[PDB]
């Protein structure tokens, strides 16, 4: 009557017999070990850089005890619960018998977090001379409150390297000379198994771990303000924005979608000139045309003026600023602040060709504009030359995101005076110690040939990503990813519990673009982020 | 493979006690726990419209049936043992029908067939409880195999005596849903395990390509999505086509990205090729379409109505009336670019529009298929005097100039070539097909149809990553739609899709695609349709 | 009638979607005509010692149309479609504390 | 419930009563025992002649195991997929208590090929003598490397006999002195049995056995280029063609259906005088008609002429060369080298009487006709019977094929310039001491009376089977064919793995036509193919 | 000097990837540093 | 002969099983199966 | 199983051993004068 798990008329296959030998003593070629080829060696969970710079205590490595160590381990939890056992580790330096500096390494209990301090060295840890060539393994011990953790659980028994001995060379001169690399093995331990299984495609009740982010590659990053790859990184005293960005809560901050397409939109012929703006075709916001820009106009003016620019123009890099030269009119454009669009054009009338797309979000009063901080169903903007008949409507829409008006070395959106607010403008006033961020983009410019830049809250992949999956990630505590370009540089980035990026360092420019990236788990909001530059 | 020294940090773990323990409060009893359970694999239902033969789930011995198998051999690359399969039957006890299975060898391709029966066969039926299950025996030349091999002891169910419903016979009586789960047989077993990121030598297992959900399905023609379902004796166009050897006669990357390109003005407007800036194919528009003019033309004044307004359903037809047309409009083969100017003569509002692929003598253009570094074409104004450009760049295709029902990418001519294209015809009983899509005219609203060769997602991994296949086997994917209706492509080598029915329908559009690996050209794509 | 409904006991810390996959997970098929009323038990694999009150993050159990549900005389409207019920009862090892 | 392919619930014979141990006395009818009987007496194979003038070292048996070797088993295995085991082989010679002379016997291993020399015997081998009167009989066993061996499987054991010693004969002197025949029989070993029982219909991964190509006699054999049987052969050092001929792995470079019907196309009246022009009606080859033929004219020549000469009828067989002489001449007739063709006209609207056709591959600009090499939609010209300035359309229909221009002695397709490609230019070159053939043909002629011949590249039985099957050869192993006149004259062709002819002798004569073939099998081709021609 | 080296055993039937991630594999490493030479063996993984 | 140290590649060859089976299937028998049999070398008549 | 002497392998032999392992005696097809130098290009065509 009924269906126990497994079981039921049961009966081989027609000539079927599965009778060992072939199976089984097919394994001759092999000499496997066991149902585990995991537990048997180690992998390179990371590799961290020491240079004859830092000093005696920063701690390099601060890494937590948990599947995500060692990748076969990392690839098989996707089908568990929870795990539990110990994780046996093997590291080693690859220096050059020409340094010196010895290093350690400690077992920190869970429940408690490192300081960079030589006094927490005095405690059971490992010493490995800069000269050491065999490499040490030791055991990170599964030291549990509970019977096993479950995947995230962040309490877990945490390793750390830090600089027991400062590392120097009998070559002094330059600036940051150099250093040498150091590298950590991980190898399932031998009393380490999982438990309980996961029903695929599952969602934990406690979040994912966050660490998957952004592109472990810079390449293909670009942000979300604008689809232009990321150009530089640039710091700030505070960020605010909130179009294409999401949250760890997935809040919807602003009103366009994870992604970018053609602004589609339909509309009234004003029997006018420029004409009437605020229909929303293919937007899920009620008015609110999804893949409109954070960016408005700063002063009330007139769409009537046609040439405008500075003066002449080919008298390029010619280091403006005003103050106070009278030829070039700096500034002014007749109406900058625009957004250059490639459109489609009307139709349904009939008789037209193409052109137009000059567009704003400020408010429709026949001749004027005017701003507006707040966006609302009646707030989007166009431009023409359409002539009016009869005033046919619906409009063949379209238009794509492309330029901007050369105002001046303003980057897009530097100002809260410049963010389209739809309900509540999301800021970040620094953590701890550490500074938020911001990242630097292209776009490409009107009446110039080429420039200016554009302010983005955070890379595409990240707002992605943030707008699907869950990961439970403490109120007060980061999100750590460990980028690096080729020279040397390191620094980190601690993303916020709302969606923003932080780093502890003062100032960086000048780095290998062709940069790369991992992830290091999570700390708390506190503690800055180390890193290295100049 | 232990090398170094060993020490310990004080504080080690007493093994047993703890781990040797958790389990207890952790019910984990059976170590692998998922080698003693069935999962679930695919699920078809049979009806009554189904023609006693038909198969009904063609299925090949390997990691690919069960889950877990799939998601760990990922992690391997040798793989011998055999494989469990249950089946359970839903259909009211007033039923009669029965199912038979068959096991068949490494080396023969399953045949829809009748003859299959005459071959050591099962009998299942119906109105049966208890569900059925047997291991599927792996017969093998080797010793264990590699992920590459797709040619083993494989499966299959076929309908053996019609289903049938009694009280049917009018407007719906529905069939019956049979499930299929599996469980990874006792004598299986993992063998080599695999370098994290490495390269199997001899390809991949080529099913990824066609993405599982309909919704994220563009075209390589357009950044638009699929939509549908067009057939033809006859396919082509490499404009953004790749192969199986990653060897595309195309010039543009999967991508679909803007139109970045200087520019030539002298005071004659139109004119300009731009050329060279951004590709990977010496002087050739990463995103430049396709079609060329089906005429010569030049440019002309404005646009040309062609025929009124209000112009639906009393239309579409040719010369629908005297004072018609449904031609003539001075550009109509003119892909609508995302118009945007750089600048250096500076002075702005330019907003071009028209960019086809033709030549340039004067004001005079003509077509051909052949596409020269020297063939891309514009369309702007400049106003002074002189030179020095590098105007206009950056466009993005939107539309298309209104023309009559010719569906652009049917006519062999209006295809621009790189030098060769890529020719498939309908090889044996399945037919090639092309893909259908949305296109928004310059005119007339939306409207317009466009094929396209493969699906953008495709290409996207053929363009990238190596595949496993005999150029004498197209690889399958099954399709179905949310109503009951599907049917199966066979992507071969050269990279199109077939299928083996003349004509299907419309259909409830969410699509969802699976795959079953991969089968021989010589033989047809049993379906759904109706 | 003819169909079958899926048993499957999801522990902690995860949470049953509507989809198929979560078949492809040790389960207990179940049909339509059984009229023997089943009974199972959702056993408490645990964490600590003993659950606080409030604890909300433990194991769960959960049931899913394996097949659907088929009716001989199909048609129009919501054809048609039957009701289930459960029941519950302190397991034996279940006491406080 | 269920039931396996063979329970049942069984019920016996209504009058079969008496449904048993009738076949009691029929067993006596034959008395037969084993119902194996093959796998018990001995089948031959092949025999063959060895000369006393048969110099030291000289292959006489490459026969190679595999079930093709007994029919019984051959024919058997068409029901498996499996097998495995050996094969036993008895033969012998009649030697004369006379003679003198000892056979060499080696079985070589997997994946070698013996070669014709001597070295071969530094092998452990089992010398033979030509008086021992009882026939030799040992097993080729069957070394493997898989387990079981697939049906294609070309690559196994193999057993070989070379003459060791010389055959002396006490009454040399003059001619082909003598010599005796030796037989060779076969048997199925004892620990061969078969193993996958293949499902009828079933199609198998991979491809038969190649040899089954030519058919076993030359009657039915025809040109593939010309509907005629063959009667000749031609020995060149390169060979091309495209037309109708087909690759190994079912590709041509062809435009065309391995066979030969009539070509129907549909030309547009061009009102004036002769077109040309016109696009098919049906064909697999948009654009070029299947069945179109070859080459085109050799230059620009015209349209016109009524029976333009080449001069002198009558004067039969004062021809060939370059027009022998002043007032003979060889070659001009303006529509030179066209095929000739009866065709029946269409009529569109009106007009009778079929009338004409002459056509070829080249540009008709104006009443020109320039040849281009290169086939496209654009060049399939003809001639006809147009008439009446109405400009009436869309003319003719069908014209077969029945002749060409007499163009001297030259046996069409004998230079690349002649032949038409269709982009690729399929051909082949003296791969190994092998040279490529063709296959003399015969195509009548019309001005003359009856005369010269064309080549050929596949016998067109052969490029029926490559479209129309799948087939496994390496690319550097032919595929062995035999070949024999009605004396004793025998040579071997082989199959490219891109599909052409190729044979062993520098010069290849005159044979008694009544001529039938056989198959071998596979050898590198890096080996020239024997023969006792000449 | 100063450079770590490793070597590691491929099976057959795929072709290693110039990337640090097909490091994770059993390997061997060898300090620039080091001496003393090392010895391992290259199994017969055969399929046949 | 042997200097150095030595190490496993997780992955070590089961000797015998294999190796020690191939000949079978090989027929392989005589380890030196080349000083069992005669070989050839000149011959003058 | 071994390989009687001077035979031919129906698979193909090793291919490296073609070229001399020394540029000195080298010298082209084209002509007799040895390598001089190497030069790159898009195409490359020959057949004589």
């Amino acid at each position: 009557s009924i269906t126990t798990p497994e079981q039921g008329t049961t009966v081989g296959g027609v000539i079927a017999e599965p009778s060992v030998q072939m199976s089984a003593a097919a394994d001759m070629a092999t000499g496997k070990s066991v149902d585990s080829e995991w537990e048997a060696f180690f992998s390179f969970h990371t590799s961290v850089n020491w240079s004859t710079s830092e000093t005696q205590g920063k701690i390099l490595f601060k890494q937590s005890l948990g599947p995500l160590l060692n990748p076969y381990l990392t690839h098989l939890a996707k089908l568990y619960v929870a795990w539990s056992g110990s994780i046996e580790v093997r590291f080693s330096i690859s220096g050059s018998g020409v340094f010196g500096g010895k290093l350690a390494a400690i077992v920190v209990p869970p429940g408690i977090e490192p300081i960079q301090s030589t006094s927490m060295l005095q405690y059971p840890h490992v010493l490995f001379d800069a000269r050491q060539v065999e490499p040490v393994i030791f055991t990170i011990p599964d030291l549990r409150s509970t019977l096993y953790h479950l995947m995230s659980d962040t309490d877990t028994t945490s390793l750390v390297i830090m600089i027991y001995n400062d590392l120097i060379n009998p070559y002094a001169n330059d600036s940051n000379s150099s250093g040498c690399i150091v590298t950590v093995e991980t190898k399932p331990g031998p009393d380490f198994k999982f438990h309980l299984l996961k029903p695929p495609g599952s969602m934990l009740t406690h979040g994912s771990v966050p660490c998957d982010l952004i592109p472990k590659s810079s390449s293909l990053w670009i942000g979300n303000r604008f689809w232009s790859d990321i150009t530089d990184f640039v710091i700030r005293p505070f960020v605010f924005q909130a179009n294409r960005h999401f949250d760890f809560n997935q809040e919807t901050a602003g009103w366009s979608t994870p992604r970018f397409r053609p602004i589609t939109v339909t509309i009234s012929q004003k029997e006018g000139e420029m004409l009437g703006i605020g229909v929303a075709t293919d937007y899920i916001v009620p008015g609110i045309p999804d893949g409109w820009p954070d960016t408005t106009i700063p002063n009330e003016l007139i769409p009537a003026g046609d040439y405008a620019i500075t003066n002449q123009s080919g008298n390029d890099i010619q280091t403006k600023e005003e103050y106070e030269s009278a030829m070039i009119i700096s500034n002014n454009t007749n109406f900058k602040s625009m957004y250059i669009c490639g459109s489609l054009q009307r139709a349904w009338g009939n008789k037209k060709v193409s052109n137009t797309a000059f567009i704003t979000t400020a408010t429709v009063k026949e001749n004027k504009l005017i701003p507006s901080n707040t966006i609302d169903q009646t707030k989007i903007a166009i431009f023409q030359d359409n002539h009016v008949n009869r005033d046919v409507q619906t409009s063949d829409d379209t238009l794509a995101l492309l330029g901007y008006t050369g105002i001046g070395e303003e980057a897009i959106g530097a100002d809260r005076e410049k963010v389209v607010r739809i309900g509540v403008l999301p800021e970040a006033g620094a953590r701890g110690g550490n500074h938020p961020i911001f990242y630097r983009n292209s776009m490409k410019l009107g009446y110039v040939i080429k420039s200016i830049d554009v302010f983005n809250s955070q890379i595409l992949h990240t707002s992605r990503q943030l707008s699907l999956n869950n990961y439970l990630l403490s109120p007060d505590s980061f999100a750590v990813y460990r980028i690096i370009d080729s020279n040397g540089s390191w620094f980190d980035i601690g993303i916020d519990s709302d969606g923003f990026s932080f780093v502890g360092v003062s100032s960086i420019g000048k780095l290998e673009f062709p940069l790369t990236a991992s992830y290091m788990g999570n700390q708390l909001a506190k503690i800055r982020l180390a890193s290295n530059i100049r």
